[PDB]
């Protein structure tokens, strides 16, 4: 339950698992203006209703 990766500040991408470690890369809709802005910082995915927690 719930997955944990890092985003990379580049273009803002947080990376996790769906299936169980595919690497698969997701934006951060959640915070808009919190988005990910670091590189191999601190994200979780949670598509029980689709929000990650970037940075």
């Amino acid at each position: 339950a719930k997955y944990t990766g890092k985003c990379t500040k580049s273009k803002n991408e947080c990376k996790y698992k769906n299936d169980a470690g595919k690497d698969t890369f997701i934006k951060c809709p959640k915070f808009d203006n919190k988005k990910c802005t670091k590189d191999n910082n601190k994200c979780t995915v949670d598509t029980y209703n689709n929000a990650v927690d970037c940075d």
